[PDB]
């Protein structure tokens, strides 16, 4: 039956503060193919994210991508949000800073 999704959540250039740039959560691995996800701005769902058509491969392995345009400031968290078989996860943006 069930697999807990991995999930991995980085930016896509260096994430420098006040630096236009993009958020992106990348979720694999889970069982059933039944998920969402979402991104979060102190807690706060992002508008206009978009997310990938869920992907299949090798017989077995399912994955997804949600992106968002940001621009990350020192006091702001960001996250990940993935809720699958009822129960949610959030993975905090590691900065860095």
């Amino acid at each position: 039956k069930v697999s807990s999704p991995k999930i991995q959540v980085y930016s896509h250039y260096p994430g420098e503060y006040g630096k236009e740039n993009t958020l992106i959560c990348y979720v694999s691995g889970f069982h059933p193919p039944d998920i969402s996800i979402e991104l979060l701005k102190n807690g706060e769902v992002i508008a206009d994210a978009q997310q990938t058509d869920l992907a299949f491969e090798k017989g077995w392995q399912f994955h997804l991508t949600k992106s968002v345009s940001f621009k990350p400031e020192k006091s702001d968290e960001y996250s990940c949000s993935v809720r699958h078989m009822s129960k949610t996860k959030k993975i905090v943006w590691e900065s860095n800073m």
